[PDB]
């Protein structure tokens, strides 16, 4: 069974949780520090940043609810992961879209014609599902007058990682804007998702001492906190796994260009490429890949996405031939 | 140190969870069944129940956050583990108290009388800090009538296993009693802290619906799941740790009792002891101990308590000597 609705890393656990399970089984019979001050020094170091609001989570998904509990309307730029949304929703916040246009860019101008709208703004880079980042140069338009008018813009970077570019990333821009922020996670990129850990980064301390007024105390759990303590400065596991989908990313797309059903391809920037189709619905390629113990993802539910959009994971080269060549039986049955 | 202000099981982990690491390491790679199926009814075959609203909980303190949450006002046993008022006030529910009388005995009478004015009660089963259990007979006058009433009643036994004998859990009537919500922990009796790990029951299935509509998917995380379908069964741990209390629980009274200063020792039927204090403060024996690096609950914040009343942990057959030793070491300079 190849999943290809998940987007976990294929290179698996970094080696450095393997050797450091001593320390997690230790502490497995103590309470954490009730504030976690090794863990932050960790990604303060991770991030090259001090004089922070650090937020943990059990999970990212604990963040980006708690981040949108905090305010009564909110943009979400659509296509985009349904948690927005949905945890919106669960507290009650307004929701205004914003939508990509044609070619899953974002409408920088329109961001801005709304932000008067609405008290936050919550936005993927990249966004799941056409693994669009946001363009630093246009979006600063956006920062600025979010910054003027007290505004809070909210980033979720969890997948940030697979672009290797720290300047991909807003986390150099956190202390220059304190409207700003930032949503990471060990959970995808990191290959750990069973050890439930995100966190949120931010220079408006006051928005972290809100966000933490309303979580509980060790809400993290030991081994989270050691593969958070060990697992980010594991800097070989990082390039070996940039590595990976550099190469295997490229490669994948030009195969995905060849098949003739896949009437688009957009440019991925993370571990994952969303197709256009043609001549078949996700429904039904889902259901003929399923025959074949492949999944992938239809895009049905995603807000502006139809049936002829579906989504696939980047894995490895070896697991990605294999997708290709039940992708190409298909197109050869069609 | 010798931290007799902790109370978690001293016997260290139970060998059920280094035996099958392997299982916790394994799913770091995948999302748990949202569903924790294999969990649920691991949690049944323990309490020996079928058909019953589970919560599950990063941490059991997550269950009695959400549980209290739920209510407009609260009746609320005091002195008892300071969370509970933290979580009433947190969440702007009510708090009326009922009092231990002088013998730290519950008043049924009381909370009779003050049942009409609640929605709910929440109670510890034995209580923290004097270690008193409820008297389930006299209680059974109480159950009836927040039955009849639709009051609910909350009953944390987090500590309950450490009587290790049955009819004391009120599990057993939430079959009979629908207005029963019980919260257990594997925190305490199974010595794993670190790992986050608690879970609430009832019969009444709105009640446990409700609060996972507060909860995030995917809060329990692969290792507190490997721990909680693994050790909750673990007979040698259990018997193990019940000879362990049984016994040193005994010989630990006994020689408290001995001690000058103590003018009064409480029956407890968990691994805590409160002890009411003679020509000496809490702060004082608090001070005392510090320097010879070992570390006391000092009960003065509880509510109904003062600077007179403390709280040990009932530990190790060792651990315990050389704390009666410091003890006795304090009654001479004294």
């Amino acid at each position: 069974l190849l999943d290809y609705s998940s987007n976990i890393n294929p290179l698996g656990i970094p080696k450095s949780f393997l050797n450091n399970i001593d320390e997690g089984i230790k502490n497995l019979g103590v309470y954490p520090d009730v504030n976690y001050r090794r863990l932050n020094k960790s990604i303060e170091n991770y991030l090259k940043l001090k004089d922070i609001g650090i937020v943990l989570g059990n999970g990212a998904s604990e963040i980006i609810e708690l981040s949108i509990s905090l305010f009564e309307k909110i943009l979400i730029i659509v296509p985009s992961y349904a948690e927005y949304e949905i945890n919106a929703k669960k507290h009650g916040v307004s929701v205004v879209f914003s939508y990509l246009d044609e070619n899953m860019c974002i409408d920088y101008e329109d961001i801005i014609s709304k932000i008067d709208d609405v008290d936050s703004v919550i936005i993927g880079n990249p966004n799941n599902p056409n693994g669009g980042l946001i363009n630093k140069e246009k979006f600063i338009h956006v920062l600025k007058l979010a910054e003027e008018k007290k505004k809070t813009i909210i980033i979720d970077e969890a997948f940030i990682e697979f672009t290797g570019d720290p300047s991909s990333s807003f986390v150099g821009e956190i202390k220059n804007y304190s409207c700003l922020f930032i949503i990471r996670a060990m959970t995808k990129f990191f290959a750990m998702p069973g050890i439930r850990f995100g966190y949120g980064i931010t220079n408006n301390k006051e928005i972290a001492a809100k966000i933490k007024a309303k979580q509980n105390p060790w809400n993290i759990n030991c081994f989270a906190e050691m593969a958070a303590i060990n697992c980010l400065k594991d800097t070989n596991y990082i390039e070996e796994s940039l590595l990976w989908i550099k190469k295997e990313r490229k490669r994948f797309i030009e195969e995905l260009n060849k098949i003739g059903f896949i009437k688009r391809v957009f440019s991925p920037h993370a571990n994952f490429v969303l197709c256009r189709l043609e001549n078949i619905s996700g429904e039904k390629l889902y259901d003929s890949l399923l025959k074949e113990d492949i999944v992938i993802r239809r895009c049905c539910n995603f807000i502006g996405l139809d049936d002829s959009f579906v989504r696939f994971a980047i894995k490895d080269e070896k697991k990605n031939t294999k997708f290709l060549r039940a992708l190409k039986g298909v197109e050869n049955n069609l």
